[PDB]
């Protein structure tokens, strides 16, 4: 079982204007590729080192796995985060929980634009579940570090806040690409991603 | 005393067609300018705390103080690092220093390459000085973290790869930016901070 | 400000036969000591660096500064903690809010546990008040990085699980440390903290 | 590979008055012991989620396989690096190396000294050699975090600094055991590795 480069499930112009086709194009064809294709080759290295017991290999790799296979999670959510029909706000359960632990919609919209917006560096920004808890919870990500094998939260929305997610449309103004970014949240996807933590 | 952001030696032009105009106007303009005055903010922040003896505030404020500090040490060192003029190779002491401590230019070049394009996330390659073993070093930092600060070397030649650096001109090929920038480093610039280490 | 050791509430001994009178003055008198003369050493050098706005210096002090700073913050309010009138369960508001946030006064010494024993190499389980939640939160910190500074949470309740908190008594068996500690928690003190958490 | 706990070349208490038999069987048969047992465990567990391409429960064990496999290595070394018959100075190629690289015996003793003591909380100091750069290197790492495995380098000499290797002795005092150590290191199998990695 190899990972594979999930196809997009909309056209890279999809999202315009707000996400251009431009820097979907790249962050899905180039960086997503790179990150899988990566992986694929670091846990053959693993596999190796694994059965030789060979642990100073096996430390040696773990940047390498994290970082790219955290890639290949954290956009493969991603793109299923995103929707050309999206927007809005999320009605049920899902929208009662947020009212719940955050107080408001419009709250919660703040405090996770200041988790990404506050990303020093690379990163992400996350809403997540704590199972533990039964609660929501707001938590940011550096780098490509993947949400659940890092905190044990599971992730429902995640903001890439590289900057080859933003930079070619937005510069260096990241509270721009945030405003912008909610109009195209698919709310359904974030809700079936909740909805399969509670039983 | 505070701190303040420096003109650039050149015109914004005057690196084209290795590094465009508007990478260095953003670059210089917007990115480098936040920092410097975020750097201020901060100070005033800790130089109350400390004041004080406001430990948790100190604390707390470490993050921020090393972001930002770090941002404007680096860019104002990477400025300098550049020229319109530069390019080719050192020479003198300092080249004689490459080839005994890296065995030629070209090995030196690959080293700083490998490093810089290794960097995982936002970071920066440096070409140090190593005071306590007296010869020249490699090494990589994340984000904005100094490298004086955090290593003890001396700063001789920084690379920024952060994306903002190169993404409008070479989007996710690295590489290809790195190709270019040696076509423009100031290696007088790099060679009188080598030689105001040694006496 | 220049730091001062506090002086203890009790008799280095007044914890026997649960932590021994040897345990106490070694962590107090010697310990806790370090840190806050290393503190003050660490806070002087600091003032000049800002003074000059030497921004290299200021950063090669941060890990002294968290650390030294930190441990005279963590073994400050560690003292408060036990009483040799401790133990048993705390009742009125705290009790309530432990069953609230935790299901039981049992599950959360439970996890608290876990979370002290937890920890690999040197550090601290905390129960602590996350202000923006209004709940508490159990967490766990390595070496001397203090909860507050750099987590945001106020603490109530700290375990220090630095082996020199328990190896002349315990050894290795950390678990046995941690059994016995809850027989002179000073609940009355963590329900001060609480309370002061809240309007 | 299921790893196992090495049988030690000496009786617990050979290194006696310079390290007594108690902490050699608290360190040998419990510590090392409980690293070996864990890493059994954990490379079982990732076994399975490589073969069920489960990357988070990869990610989710990587502290756990550094750790505790990092204890397994770093103890292994360090108790060939012990012996009765230790002690003095290294001779032939070594001793030559450590004066090239070092100055003298004396300063490689007092900047090795220095690193370990300057560990905060939990880890270890290490003499290594520098393949790339073909020279003998100090460095400290963090609680069981091994040499090569994090840093390339390939490990000559480890001093654990843990509180659990010196503190039934020595108390807080690390520099007193860090001074007795000395009289006690198998400097013949400090050569062995060393000249291992010269061609
Ligand atoms: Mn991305
Ligand atoms: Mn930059
Ligand atoms: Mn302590
Ligand atoms: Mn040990």
């Amino acid at each position: 079982m190899k990972h594979s480069l999930p196809d997009l499930p909309y056209d890279y112009g999809a999202l315009e204007p707000h996400i251009n086709a431009q820097i979907m194009q790249l962050h899905h064809s180039k960086h997503h590729a790179a990150y899988v294709n990566n992986l694929n080759v670091t846990e053959e290295k693993y596999q190796e080192a694994l059965a030789k017991g060979d642990v100073t290999a096996q430390i040696a790799l773990q940047p390498a796995l994290k970082f790219n296979g955290g890639g290949h999670i954290n956009h493969s959510i991603f793109w299923t985060n995103l929707s050309p029909n999206g927007g809005g706000e999320p009605k049920g359960e899902l929208l009662e929980a947020i009212k719940r632990d955050f107080g408001s919609f419009d709250k919660f919209k703040e405090k996770l634009t200041a988790a990404s917006v506050g990303v020093q560096g690379s990163g992400w920004g996350w809403l997540g579940f704590n199972k533990e808890r039964g609660h929501l919870q707001i938590a940011a990500c550096p780098n490509q570090d993947p949400l659940q094998g890092t905190t044990g939260l599971i992730p429902l929305l995640g903001i890439d806040v590289w900057e080859h997610a933003y930079y070619l449309q937005y510069k260096n103004v990241r509270p721009d690409y945030l405003k912008a970014i909610w109009n195209v949240i698919n709310w359904e996807n974030v809700t079936e991603r909740y909805m399969a933590c509670k039983k």
